[PDB]
């Protein structure tokens, strides 16, 4: 009802003038490289980022790596956009490992290849993901799943990008990286398909996972539960999704109206 509106709002002006798209796009690419990198710890400050991204120059304190990291997301992020645009182009496999060989740099001890150690964590509640034996077949089952959605045309691009990020999080296929490449293969579907793509904010970490936690309780917690989660199982985290594309929404209208954003 109010996300249906704002849609509405959104898609009546289209396309935006190119300075208020430039304007919508800096700030989005701003915020999602610092946001998205900053759930995982990179401790790059908001100065530090934006200089980056806008000038490429270096600022105060930092470690080469997270300057990396951060504009290898930044890469990444135009990758996606790219795939997104090609909409004739199904979600392979070997684009996700290219996006996970991208966004971290280079290989490393404890890239672009699945986990070959279990990825698992002990919260003292254990977390179960794939077994580095069953992944490979998890994601192909992952990739043919989404691609046949994209056929078939019934879900929601909301509700297909949640469920691709659920269920690519419970498989959680690469040693590192798959909080980002699950957070780009929700604004993957939501640019294709015509949506301006969502932020989730590091302030709002904890109320991120959890939840995401609410979901495990309900789709089950082994391995093959999490793969098979349906969209009912993880209704709270389309929501969630769903509140952050209204957030969206209501800045690329503001953007669009000529009014200010930042």
């Amino acid at each position: 009802s109010n996300i249906k509106q704002l849609y509405s709002k959104w898609k009546s002006l289209q396309p935006l003038k190119p300075e208020d798209l430039k304007r919508w796009n800096d700030k989005f690419k701003l915020e999602f490289n610092y946001n998205s990198n900053h759930l995982e710890g990179n401790t790059l400050t908001y100065g530090q980022t934006k200089l980056l991204l806008m000038f490429g120059e270096t600022s105060g304190n930092a470690s080469l790596k997270d300057y990396e990291e951060m504009k290898a997301h930044n890469v990444g992020l135009e990758m996606i956009k790219q795939e997104a645009q090609d909409k004739e182009r199904p979600l392979t496999e070997s684009f996700i490992r290219e996006l996970n060989r991208t966004i971290l740099v280079q290989d490393y001890w404890k890239v672009g290849e699945y986990k070959s150690r279990p990825n698992s964590v002990l919260t003292g509640e254990v977390f179960s993901y794939a077994s580095p034996e069953e992944t490979p077949a998890f994601m192909t089952s992952l990739v043919d799943w989404y691609n046949l959605e994209a056929d078939k045309g019934i879900l929601t691009p909301v509700e297909l990008a949640a469920l691709l990020h659920y269920r690519y999080i419970r498989i959680h296929p690469f040693e590192d990286g798959n909080g980002r490449i699950a957070r780009l293969l929700v604004n993957f579907v939501l640019h294709r398909y015509g949506y301006p793509m969502i932020v989730i904010h590091s302030e709002d970490k904890s109320n991120y996972l959890n939840i995401l936690h609410q979901c495990d309780v309900e789709a089950g917690l082994t391995p093959s539960d999490g793969a098979n989660a349906t969209l009912n199982d993880i209704l709270p985290f389309v929501n969630y999704l769903s509140s952050c594309l209204i957030r969206s929404l209501t800045l690329a209208i503001k953007a669009a109206k000529g009014e200010s954003i930042e």
